[PDB]
């Protein structure tokens, strides 16, 4: 039914099948917890196989309002309207939703990605043009009896996974679910209270980890870190991996590292532990990230005598982003109803014979400081 209803290509987002208009036009839509607009290509573009044709939908209504959305990467502009929307491999309901018909774009659509639009699953507070444009999931919950919750199991060229709408599929994770509070309903903002690289605390004032916010974002590929944290992390990872020396360009994400097929030296790269604020005062839990996650494979037939990777941790000036490579191998529950995000080990979790991704707790901290930046 809903299990395995996501596809994708590495570094290019995960998408779900949707239909818009009447009769239904089928489109693949990138699932994005880091924005709040539902938008679809609605005019020819070199990288689009198909696009939303408003003239062929009897139920389309123009809202006579333009909209512009700049992301960290890429931007588009379009015309707002509403139409009927469904998810073939989700709940069997049909909802009228706001849709931005994209008429121009810059570095947004990706050659070969196989998606034609984006589903912003965050809150109205960051919807453009403003917060009166009701996001899709809000519309879904208002117009049907779907529980106000969804979960994402992203798995690691072709990738897959599941978006479970309205509930939690227990066959998709093992162990316990640990919940961290949604600090504010705009992005899915959370609080990181501690960061360790191979068990070694980075030793920063914990507000540094959340300057100016930390978010959980399926629509961004990398773990993005504030400059101060990024530099400390790179130094610690370099030192752990010092048995091999890589060009500075690798660490900046401007260059691949490759090894002969099957011989990637996983064991010289450290695990990264991110401790998230718990549901009880001064308690936390950690999720552990292996190099199989933060060294992202770049598929290319020309380089295929080797396995090559990009360093999927990069610097941010807009706060921490726990992107797709962080979510991969975890089952992540976006529990809007109880303003919390849950993490558990995924059915498709990453591991070799020495180490595995984990979600564990509780941990206690004596420093009663608030790690939230504002
Ligand atoms: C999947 C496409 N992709 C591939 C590569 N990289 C590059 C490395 S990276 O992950 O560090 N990074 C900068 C990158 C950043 C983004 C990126 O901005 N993704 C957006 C969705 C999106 C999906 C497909 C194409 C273009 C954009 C999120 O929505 C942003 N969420 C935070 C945010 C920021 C600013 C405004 C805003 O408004 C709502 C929201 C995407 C990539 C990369």
């Amino acid at each position: 039914e809903m299990v395995d209803n996501l596809r994708g290509k590495s570094g290019q987002g995960y998408y779900v099948e949707m239909t818009v208009g009447s009769p239904p036009q089928t489109l693949n839509i990138l699932v994005d917890t880091g924005s709040s607009n539902f938008a679809v290509g609605a005019a020819p573009h070199p990288f689009l196989h198909r696009y939303y044709q408003r003239q062929l939908s009897s139920t389309y209504r123009d809202l006579r309002k333009g909209v512009y959305v700049p992301y960290t990467q890429g931007k588009w502009e379009g015309e707002l309207g509403t139409d009927l929307v469904s998810i073939p491999h989700g709940p069997q309901v049909t909802v009228r939703a706001n849709i931005a018909a994209i008429t121009e774009s810059d570095k947004f659509f990706i050659q070969g990605s196989n998606w034609e639009g984006i589903l912003g699953l965050a809150y109205a507070e960051i919807a453009r043009p403003d917060d009166s444009l009701e996001p899709f999931f809000d519309s879904l919950v208002k117009q049907t009896h779907v529980p106000n919750l969804f979960s994402l199991q992203l798995c690691g060229a072709s990738v897959g996974g599941s978006m479970i709408i309205g509930g939690i599929d227990h066959s998709l994770y093992t162990g316990s679910l640990w919940y961290t509070p949604i600090r504010r309903e705009w992005y899915y903002e959370v609080i990181i209270v501690r960061v360790e690289i191979n068990g070694q605390d980075l030793k920063m004032d914990c507000k540094e980890y959340n300057y100016d916010k930390s978010i959980v974002d399926s629509g961004t590929t990398n773990l993005r870190l504030p400059k101060k944290v990024f530099e400390a992390a790179v130094k610690s990872i370099k030192a752990a991996s010092s048995t091999e020396k890589f060009p500075d360009g690798f660490w900046l994400g401007e260059q691949l590292v490759c090894w002969q097929a099957g011989t990637t030296p996983w064991n010289i790269f450290p695990v990264i532990s991110l401790y998230l604020m718990g549901e009880v005062t001064q308690q936390s839990f950690r999720i552990t990230i292996l190099p199989q996650q933060y060294l992202r494979p770049v598929e290319d037939v020309a380089t295929s005598q080797d396995d090559c990777y990009k360093f999927a941790i990069s610097q941010s000036s807009t706060g921490t982003v726990m992107g797709a490579v962080i979510m991969e191998g975890f089952y992540v529950v976006f529990d809007r109803a109880r303003k919390r995000i849950g993490f558990a080990v995924s059915a498709c979790h990453v591991h070799d014979e020495f180490r595995t991704a984990a979600v564990e707790g509780p941990f206690v901290t004596l420093d009663m400081e608030d790690c939230g930046y504002n």
